[PDB]
């Protein structure tokens, strides 16, 4: 598994995605930082299991609800 090692932020509200283009989380949950350019959201890598397989998405998530684990 090559996709946690580098940064990860704490979910503390859970959220809900309504584009293709975002992610999710809930309270309490990790997700692996990849890009915090901006300073009202952040950009993640959440995972995903279909077709028995699993692998990982890129997403935005609000850094009022998350925060990173630095």
């Amino acid at each position: 598994m090559d996709e946690t090692g580098k940064e990860l932020v704490l979910a503390l509200y859970d959220y809900q995605e309504k584009s293709p283009r975002e992610v999710t989380m809930k309270k309490g949950d990790i997700l692996t930082l990849l890009n915090s350019t901006n300073k009202d959201w952040w950009k993640v890598e959440v995972k995903a299991t279909a077709n028995g397989k699993t692998y990982e998405r890129q997403g935005f998530v609000p850094a009022a609800y998350v925060k990173k684990l630095d």
